[PDB]
Order: structure tokens, then sequence, then C-alpha cells
């Protein structure tokens, strides 16, 4: 180890899981004493106490009568670039290649400093690659002039290789939770509010409601669950797919075991009060959600969508399935709700491998060390 | 008819056929004496000559730093509103359901006026619920609160019905060109110019490379007939699928008989000096490009998405092929660049067809008719 | 008292004392069990704990391919609609004249119910038709097309009726602080960590750094008093004059006492160990930094822009200088920094004015009486 | 001269005057013989004819659900890479510091190839740090990074070294219109069909309806001209206070002789019937519009403020006045529609004068000199 750094970490703070990831890293950084700089727009964020040596800049973006498009990507880069001169940055984390790792390398140019720069890749290059291939020049560039570039989960980096057809080396580094924000806690106070009876049993769903999502398949899955066992499907977030999922939950006549409840800042007391947590994604780098849960004592069923079968290890700490096939999805549930003997075995393996492979002390570290990598090359 | 009409017109004038309809339907009530209003952003327009009883409003767009987003849509319906007070307009052409039909339906709120509103719908209502279905609500409020509705084929008004599910009743009225923009003529003094021998057969593609024109399809049927013919593919235009279409130009070793001339004010000079045009998309309500080089006296492959197969007469003023299938495509092709008899036939029956359905004259006169219904209703 | 409300509340959760109060109104409306609805794009909320009466709808505001701009007005209009067909809402409360008076217009037509509408005026609807008079008969429509229109000062309701000219009625109501945030107490456990000894004076002030805030007059205000007092200047927050005021403070030689602290969380921890705050601004409707560190203990200083010198007492309560008067200010602020006597009388008679006229309970009782006056028209 | 170059253009091709001169600069280069590029975000132009060396390349900007704000920037960057790796171009020329100058270099940095850059200010950089200095760090990075900067006058070029605080040398070349377009000539057969009487004097003014333009100053001229002299105001253009300005003619009772004829493609033919052109604004780096009605024929009356006291010469070529005095407007004006020897001797100055200075030929050359002073260095 060569010691304290001086770092940059921008990233979007209020989506999905990267914003949730990128801010929970900086401040585990900033609890072991790095110096700790966020570079986003104005955007919230979630910072429980103030450190001295953590601090948060925030740009505002104005078109005003000049600009055919507010410049996010350019005063975001002057930013970050004023950050650096005045406080004599070692390193960029940028997250996501479009557009961060290319404002932080417009920001090293700004600079006038030679700053190394780590790219983490969250998938959304491939998502927007699916939709239009205008930045696929930008996303390889962003990859290839980073001094390293690492991925959430193995799926990621390979499919990576794949579409971007370049030789850069990317770095699996798992994702993590916060342990001491999931307590593995079970409690029902919280249950009563919502109109759930004691004896009812919960599967939980937390996500932006995209077709991606699956919610689709999710839903049909809880109605085969329900014609066997009292029930509640809680979903949490909100998004593009609400309307017409909960349509489906009126075509299927679950409409009042579905629980729409919304965007929450505190899902830990939701996971808290769930026996099973679902993410059944087309497309899905690595899964915050799940960690999330399973952190809290949930078992997860998932699909075997990109980073989710790294996730869940398939019979002993959960269970993947086809994408889509919401037979089998029910099939598991069901067993699960029914099977004491199961459910403990596979929580047990599963708070056991969360531990050894997500632990927020071990992704730091890895984190940490090719942040000292890129410094001495 | 009930005579003279004061008409606000809106649209994006820059964004594809809609625009150029929009503008050039605009054109031609206003040398027929009705007053014309256009109400767009501060988006340029193409307008041969001014007219005192022709006007273009636009409105800056302007992010201060009080908007999270530009306000597009309020600040469009203020101007549409206070040109309603202004000049007593008697209705309001709004093209696309969102965000214009919604705009008009605004606007009338902020005039104190009840005007009447038609919306045309061209497709990109469908476009846009392909990505994301959070606009379904607006699209049927749109669609059901305007007077009447229309549709550029009948192949969209059945697509909308389907995709929508709404009773509203959609009147397909056709796309045109403005036949004195479009003679039906074949130069070739612009053929040398851009590096095209006396004796080659052109082939020409116009769009805006997005990856559902397909012009992979469209660049595999050029390999294969430039097998068998001395031929270029000219592509007009610019767009997502630039960078790997050119590739697929390598792939395939045809590099040098493509040739990527970019975007083009121009296009009937380039259609006058080609033999075929293709338009191989995968989703298309109509099809301007066809029906433009048609005009000019080329004769058109298309595929059989959405309304193509009702502006092509498979076998009789053109060939429909299955989106995809570069074999039947490039048959067709070679044989249409072989046998002039074949050629000739399918050209003059087209010639006819297209002037008694797609007539800027009769479809202006559909449309004046629409607007005198609803002022009666 | 007619009882119950279904409320739905928009405002941009993000963006400075407009969305803290719509927030905390919201939650204070739902903790005496009020069915509160937040209806908001994809921007993140502070909210305490989860409550079964009180979602956050949140809405993607995506561009496509066809739109030019990203339809925030149109979709959130969509998504508000879309929670009053659901949840049968008896009003809206919305934030702003433009967006969000004129989204929940659109939003009560495209629902089919009449519902009805508060607009609250925050002061940003002055500051767009400082720059830009587009949006003056937006403006205007939203105040007179809603039921009822409240200012959060007096001096903001005059100066609208000025300049947007209307003879509509608006209601003066009061911001507020939530009480059991901003406990009134001091703390030097904080101060240590941030490098400032226990006997030095410390001025703070909180902002977005806008010109508006004329944080050059704070600063000068600073160097005077830094002369005969060994103090600190802790700025928070950042914006756009964040670079030429830490050139300021290098001019001014007071470069080692300035603590550029960034955007902070938590806020009341400052206040808590702060003696003075300064708020200096060219316009001001209301000024909640000033409420948030007078309810912590800290005596204000003011300028008399707008609705400062309607919060500050002027010599009761804090002082109130002109704009741009750093001379009277440091004055002010060395004596209250010197003199304990007068500290502690303007602290006594702060706290109790503070509690007589800007309770939480009090100014949520107020706005629930004009809902209630709303549904009874 | 060292010969043919393959040149790059940025602008906005929509935006005022910077879009034409850009766009008609490009168009000069290439009818000599250069291979010149336009690489633009999807907005049309103005382009006569095809030419084979010259290309409009053209970036479709969007929005996925990943971006916060549509990435215009990076997108632009890396199209203008592409284009360089495709053509081997060797230079660059970008209109504005920000955004286009920043865009050029990031797309060096993106190509690989050591390319030059030329940059060329037109007053928006000034305007924008006018409302907010977060760009002022990039406007000096894209002014410090270009190999050569020039201005489209002097007065831009001393206001950029006090604002921008460089010691970068900034080349003042003018600019200018395309003598083709603009024949010198007087037509009435357009008088009539606007309602203008053949005795009725005509005066003019062109613009985007910004405060910074004073077209209240311009309509005060108007109403004092009116009393003495039969004349009509033709006020060509659309913007923000198209409505403060329509009632400030119903105040000063002269608005039956104050034409608002919208957006005009055509503005020749508008100078042709006009008598005198008026551009009084607060801050104008040159005032295209003065020069395109002095080419046609037609006297200018201008303010002082920045580069229109170098496009007229006062007193030999036209004559200017102080910011906001329309006493001393309408006084030359009167003269000048009442004596035609002072109107043919001031006509036939700036005829002279407008030929010697801002030829399109000489302009070019000017251009093209420094282009090869560039790739020299
Ligand atoms: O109402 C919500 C919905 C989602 N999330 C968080 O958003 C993140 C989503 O991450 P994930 O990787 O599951 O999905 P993504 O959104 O990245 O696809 C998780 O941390 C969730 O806890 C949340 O805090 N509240
Ligand atoms: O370089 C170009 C490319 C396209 N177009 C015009 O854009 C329109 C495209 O219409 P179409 O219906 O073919 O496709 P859309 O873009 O609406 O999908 C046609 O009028 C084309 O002539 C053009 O003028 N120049
Ligand atoms: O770092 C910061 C800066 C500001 N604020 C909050 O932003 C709001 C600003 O409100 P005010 O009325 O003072 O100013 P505005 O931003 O509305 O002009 C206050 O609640 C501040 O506490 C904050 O929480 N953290
Ligand atoms: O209806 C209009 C209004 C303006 N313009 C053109 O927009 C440009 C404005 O340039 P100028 O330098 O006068 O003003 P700017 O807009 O750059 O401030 C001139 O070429 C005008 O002819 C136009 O073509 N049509
Ligand atoms: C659909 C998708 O790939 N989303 C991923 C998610 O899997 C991952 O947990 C998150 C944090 O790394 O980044 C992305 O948002
Ligand atoms: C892909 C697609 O449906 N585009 C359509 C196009 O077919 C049609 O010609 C145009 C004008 O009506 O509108 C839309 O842009
Ligand atoms: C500069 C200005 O007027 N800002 C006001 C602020 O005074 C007020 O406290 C806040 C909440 O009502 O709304 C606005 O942001
Ligand atoms: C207000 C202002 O400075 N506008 C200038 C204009 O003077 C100039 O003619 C044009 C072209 O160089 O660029 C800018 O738009």
């Amino acid at each position: 180890f060569q010691g304290h750094m001086k770092i940059g970490i921008t990233c979007y703070p209020s989506m999905g899981g990267s914003g949730i990831i990128a801010t929970e890293l900086g401040i585990k950084l900033a609890e072991r004493g790095h110096e700790v700089h966020f570079i986003t727009s104005n955007i919230p964020f979630r910072i429980r106490k103030p450190l001295p040596n953590m601090i948060f800049h925030q740009v505002e973006v104005n078109q005003y009568a000049v600009f055919q498009y507010p410049p996010y990507d350019i005063t975001l880069s002057t930013k970050i670039a004023e950050v650096i001169k005045e406080y004599d940055l070692d390193l960029l984390h940028m997250h996501y290649a479009v557009p961060h790792a290319i404002c932080g390398i417009l920001a090293r140019e700004m600079s006038g400093k030679d700053i190394k720069i780590m790219t983490t890749l969250h998938g959304t290059d491939i998502t927007v690659l699916g939709y239009d291939h205008s930045l696929q020049g930008a996303i390889k560039f962003g990859i290839e002039k980073s001094d390293i570039v690492t991925s959430v989960s193995k799926s990621l980096a390979q499919e990576t290789h794949e579409i971007i057809e370049t030789n850069k080396e990317i770095i699996p580094i798992y994702n993590f939770v916060r342990e001491n924000e999931f307590p593995t806690k079970h409690n029902t106070a919280l249950k009563s509010q919502f109109g759930i009876a004691p004896d009812e049993k919960v599967l939980i769903h937390v996500s932006n409601f995209r077709q991606v999502k699956r919610i689709d398949t999710i839903i049909e899955t809880f109605a085969k669950v329900r014609e066997k066992i009292p029930s509640k499907l809680i979903l949490l977030g909100d998004g593009p797919e609400l309307v017409p999922m909960r349509q489906l939950t009126k075509e299927l006549n679950v409409e009042e075991d579905v629980l729409f409840l919304g965007k929450q800042d505190c899902v830990s007391e939701f996971y808290q009060l769930s026996d099973l947590v679902l993410l059944l994604s087309e497309k899905e780098s690595f899964g915050l959600t799940l960690l999330e849960a399973m952190k809290t004592g949930v078992v997860p069923i998932g699909s075997n969508a990109g980073g989710i079968k790294e996730v869940i290890k398939h019979g002993e700490t959960g269970f993947v399935v086809d994408v889509g096939d919401c037979d089998s999805a029910s099939d598991y549930a069901i067993r699960l709700l029914e099977d004491k003997v199961l459910y403990n075995k596979l929580q047990k393996n599963m708070l056991a491998d969360i531990a050894e492979r997500f632990g927020s002390e071990l992704i730091t570290d890895q984190y940490e060390y090719y942040y000292q990598k890129m410094l001495n090359e």
C-alpha cells in the first residue's frame, strides 16, 4: 500500500444500483481516511454524516439561450478539472464509459495534470448500444484510454469484450452492501401498518419498473404461488411499466394481493418483513436489490441473465430460472414458502457466501488495491 | 366548402417525412389563400417564397437555472395560445399524438377559445411505446380529445387501434409530394461529378440510418446485385448506423461501390440519376422517400412493413419483399436492371398510380374537407 | 374542517427551499393521516420513515429518437393524471406556476375529474421573467386557472401582482422548518474535526452559489469582521460562483479563514456550531436557510431584499442591511460577536417570534384550511 | 499557400449569424475545391447545390433511459472523431469556445491524430458568462488549447481579453455576406402584397427578439419617425420579446404601422423593399443583419455596442447612436428619409466600404491564410 489518496468520484447519485455503489464506496474510502471528492450534477445523495475529508461538489447544468442542449458533459468535466487543480487529486473513479469516463478523460486534459483514471462498467454502455450505435466509438475510447477498467460482474466483462471488441483488460470487482445498513433481522411491526396479516407470506421485488425487469414474469409467478399459499407481493419502485403491470394484476385477479408501494428511501425495513426476493430480469449485470435482500436474510429467486447467476448460487444460496419461466419460478417459490428446512439451509449458505464474496471491506480493499496499482504504473 | 380558414400547424420541421409533409401541406393551403400559421421551436424550415398569408412563429426553448429540463411542451403551448388569441385561429393541425396533440389541447385551454384540433399520426407514437409505456395514457388522450384524427396509411390506423385500444375513428389520408419539386426526368450531368460512369446502374437509399431502416439488408442486397451488374449504391442521409454500415461494406468487399454521400438538401437531383430506390424497413408507416423517387420515375423495391405495401403495388408499380429477404430483393433488382420491358411497364403504371392516389391537390382537398367537417360539428 | 384529504404534490424535490418545503409539508399532512401522493421526476427525496398513507410516484423522462427535448411536462402531467384516476385524489398542490401549475391543469384535463388545484409561488416565476418573457402568458394562466394561489411571503405576492398584472388573489403563507430536525442547541464536537478552535467565532452562509446570493458581499463582510475578531466563515453549498468566490478570498487575503465545505445533507449540525448566519441576497422571496439557522439559535443578518425583511425583524430578532452594504453588515456582525447582551436579547426574541409566525403546525393548519376552502367552493 | 485542405466545420447551423457565417464560409471553401465536412447535430442547413467535395455529417442526440441529459457534447465529439479517422482531416474549424472548441479538442484526442483546431469567437461565450460563471474555465481552456483563435470583430477580441484574462492572441476576422445572395437592388412588387403603399417609407429590423436587441428602442424610434413621415416598420423574426413588443406598439398607438411578419427564409427580398435598417442592440459583436441590408443598398442606423461601430462608419456609411437613444435615432432616420442627397452619399460610401472590408473573397482568403499558418507551425 502506498497510502492516503485524493480521489474524485463521478456517477449519477440517483440512478439505480450504480449510484448507490459509487456513493457507498466513496463513504467507505473516506472512513479509512482517504480524501474523497464527489463531483456530480445538481442531484441529491444519501450521506449519513459529514466527514472533514469527504466533499460533495455539485454543478448546475443550465441551458442559456446559447446552447441547443444543456451542456452536461462539458460542465461536469470543467468542474472535475477545477477540483483536480484546487485539491491536487491523485486519481478519478468514473462510473460508466459514457458519459463519465469521457468526462474524466476531458477533465484530465483541462486540468494539465496527468491524473490516473479508473472506470467502472455497470452495463449501461451495453444498454445504450442496444438502442443506438452512435456512441460505440466513444464507449470504446473511454474504455481504452482509462488506466484501469473494472466491471461489476464477470458476465459483464465478457459481454463487453464481445460487443465492444477491445483487448483492454477488464477487472471484475463485485458489488457490495454496507452491512450496518442491512441488519440480518426479521420484523413484523411494519407488516400490520401495510395491511399484511402475520400468517401471510411476503414476496418482494424492488426495481425501476423498466421492461428489462420482466415484472410480468414476477406477477405471473406470484399468481401461481397465490393459488397454493396465502401471500402478498410487494412491488417497490416506480417507472414505465407501472400501469401495464397494475392492469396485469387485474387480469390475473390478484389485484388485492399485489401492493404497489411506490419509491422508498428505506428499503431494508421492507426486506426485513419479506420472505422471498425476486429479480427475473432479461438483462442484469449484478442486481443490487438481491444482495440487499440476501444480506437481510431473504432467500432469492433470480433469472439466469448476466450477473444474477454469479450472485445466486443455484441450489446452494437460492434458485436461478430461465428468463420468462414463471412455471419454474413459482415451483421454487412454493417450495421455499412451504419448507422451513430448505429455506433455513439456503439462508445459512447465503449469509456465509455473501460475507466471503461481497463484503464491503473486502470489495473496498479490491478497489483500493487497483487504485494504487494505477498510481505505480 | 365553408371557405377561408385560419390554421395553426405544429410539427418538428426538421424531422423526417412528417416535417416535410406538414410544411408542404401548409404551403399548399397557403397558396389556395388560407391563412396559415406555423408554430414550432427554434428549428429551420424550407419555404420557397414568402406569402403575406403564411407566417412562421418560432419559440425559443431555454432552460434557466429554474427548470430541470427545457420546457418545450409548455413553451410551445403558450406560443400557440398567443397565436390563437392574436389572429383568431379557427383550428389547429398537430402532427404526432405526443407531444403536439397534447400541446394543442393545452393551448386551446390557455387561449380561452374552443378551437378545433386535427391530429395526424405518423407512427412515432407506436415507436415511442416500443421503448417505454410511460406515455401510453397521453397518446390515448391526445387521440381521443382531438376533434379528428388522421393517419398517413391504413396500416397505421389499424396498428394504432390494436396498440392504443381506442374506439376513436382514425381517418387514413395518404402522404404526397409536391409535383413541381420532383420532375419526372433523368439526368447524368451530376453522375460524373460523383464518379459514376455513364454505363453504371445506380441504386439509391435515403434515410435517417436508424436500425429500423435495415440498411444491412440494403447493403446485402446490393452486394448480390453487384456480382451480376456493374453498379453503385448511393446512401443519402446520416445517423446511428453509419459506422456499422460502412464496416459492413468492407466485409462484403463492396466498399468502393457504396457512396456515403451524407445529408442532402436537394434529393430530387440524386433521384434523377438513380435507377432503383430501396426502402427495406422493419417498420414504416408510409415511406416518403419512395414516393419522392417514384414521382421522379425511379422504380421501387420495398419491404412489406406497414404502409410500404400500400405505396407500392406489388408486381404492378414495383416489388415488395419480406423484411430481411435480401435474396428476393436482389432477384427483383437484377431483373429490373436487366429488363427494360419490365422496368418501363412498372414505371408507367407507377406514374399513373401515384397521380391518382397521392397527388398533392387531391390530398390537400382531403385535409381541407375534414378541416371543414370539424368546424361544422 | 371537512376531514381526510387525498392530495397530490408536485415539486422539484432537489431544488432549494421549495423542494424542502413541499416535501416537509407533505410529511406533516401525512402524519395527521391525510393520504399524500408525491409525483415528481426521477429525482431523490429525503423521507425519514415510510407511512402507509404516503406514496412517492416517480416518472422517468426519456428522450427517444422521436422528441427534440425530453418531454418533462407531458410525462409528469400523464403521471399525475394516472394517480388522480387510480386513487381518486381530491386536490393537487403544485409548486411553481411553471412548470407545475400548468402540469396540474393539464393533468386535471387528462384525468376527467374536476379536481381542485392549489399553486404555491416561490419566486422562481419572477426569476424566469427576468431572463425571458416567453413564459409570461403561461405564468399568468397557471396563476389564474388555479383554484387558490399562495406565496411564501407578502413581498412575493405584491411583486407578482406588479409583474404579472393579474387580479387573482394571492394568499401569503410563510415557510416553516420541522422543529425536531432543528434542535435549539450549540455543539463543538464537530468544530475541532473541521479545524476550528474553540475560541473562534463562526459565521455561516448556506446557498446555491448563484450570483443573486451576493456571496461577494458576504466575503467582503467577513474580511472586515476578521480584522477585529478571530473567526471563520463557513460556506455551505456549491454552484456557479464557487471559483470566483474562492479567488475573492485570496484577493482579500482571508483564504485560510474561509472554509468551502461543499454540499451537505445535514446542515443542522453546522448551524449548531455557528454564531452568525448571513443571507445578503439581491432577490429572496423567503430565505429558508435563515429560518433553519434561527431555529437552531443562530442570530441572522440579512439584506432587505424581498421576504428577508419579513423573516428578520430588524433590531428585534436580527439585523437587515441594504443590498451590497458590507460596511453596515460587518458593523452589525462585529457587535453581535462582541456583545453577549445584544446577542442573547435578539436570540430570545427570535426564538419566540419564529415559533409564533413560522411554526410547522401553524403553517400546516393554514395550508390545510385553504385545501378545504377549495373543496367547498 | 500549401494547397488543398480537408476541413471539418462545427456550428449550430440554425442559430443566428454564427450558423450562417460558418455554413457560407464552408461553401466558399468548397467552391475553391477544398474538401469540406460539416459535423452538426440533427439541425437543418441551407445548401444551394450539392458538391462532391462538401459533405454534411449529422448526428442524432438521444437521451436513453441511461443519461440524465442528452449527451450532445460527447455525441458530437465522437462523430467529429469518426470523420477525422475516415477522411484524414487536416484541421477543425469550431464556432464558439463552448461547446464546440471543447468538442474539437475532445475529438482530436478520440481520433488519435494531432489535427489542428481553429476556433472562431462570435460573442456567445461572453453572453454565457453574463448569466453564470460555471463555464469560465472551459471557455478559457477552449481558447488556449486551440491552435488559432479568431473573433468576428476587434471589439470582441478586446472584450474577451478583459473578461477571460488570457494572453492568447485572438485574430479579428470580420463577417461577410455572399454577394450573389444579396443583389444591390430595390423592388416594389412585394411591397403591395404586404399592404405597403408605393409612397410609404419602410424601416426594417431583423432579429431573434431577445431583450439584448432593444426592440423597445426601435419601436420608440419608429413612433417618432411616424409623426413626421408616413412609413411602416417591418419586424422580421420571432422570439421572447414578441408579445411585449406587440403591446408596446399599442401603447404608442402605432400598431397598424408595425408589421410583425415572423421568421423568413428569404430576407433579401425584404431588404430590397426597405429604406432603413435598424440594429440598436445593447450587445452585438458584429450584426450580420446590418451587412446583409447594407449589401442590398439599405442605409443603416446602429447603436455603438460592440462591433456595430466597426460595421457602420458613423457619418460616412450610416449613423451610430448611444444604446437607448431613441431621440437621436429618430432624428437620423427622419433626415435619411427626407434627404435624398444624404441618403445617396452614405449609400455610395457604404457600398464601396463593405466591398473593401467585408467581401466574401477577401474574408475567405483571410481564413484560408490562417488555416495554412496552423498547418505549418
Ligand atoms: O424504491 C426504490 C427502488 C429502488 N431502490 C434502489 O435502487 C437500486 C437498484 O439497483 P439494482 O442493481 O437492483 O437495479 P438497477 O436499478 O441498477 O437496474 C437498489 O439499491 C435499490 O434498493 C430504492 O432505494 N428504492
Ligand atoms: O439527406 C436527406 C435524408 C432524408 N431526407 C428527407 O427526409 C424524409 C424522410 O422521410 P421518410 O418517410 O422516407 O422517412 P422518415 O425519416 O420519416 O422515417 C424524406 O423526405 C427525405 O427526402 C432529406 O431531405 N435529405
Ligand atoms: O449544502 C446545502 C445547501 C443548501 N441546502 C438547503 O437548500 C435550501 C435552500 O433554501 P433557501 O430558501 O435558503 O434558498 P433557495 O435555494 O431556495 O434560493 C435550504 O433548505 C438549505 O438547507 C442544503 O440542504 N445543503
Ligand atoms: O427571420 C429571420 C431572422 C433572422 N435571420 C437571420 O439570422 C441572422 C442573425 O444574425 P445577426 O448577427 O444579425 O444576429 P444574431 O442572431 O447572431 O444575434 C441573420 O443572418 C438574419 O438574416 C433570418 O434569416 N430570418
Ligand atoms: C439492468 C442492469 O444491468 N443494471 C445494472 C445492475 O444490474 C447493477 O446492479 C447496477 C450497479 O452495478 O448497475 C446497473 O444499473
Ligand atoms: C419509420 C416510420 O414510420 N416513419 C414514418 C414514415 O414512414 C412516414 O413517411 C413519415 C411521414 O408521414 O412519418 C414517419 O416518420
Ligand atoms: C432566490 C429565491 O427567491 N429563492 C426562493 C427562496 O427565497 C425560498 O426560501 C424558496 C422556498 O420558498 O423558494 C425560492 O427558491
Ligand atoms: C448579440 C451577438 O453578439 N450576436 C452575435 C452577432 O453580433 C454576430 O453577427 C453573430 C455572427 O458572428 O454572432 C453572434 O450571434
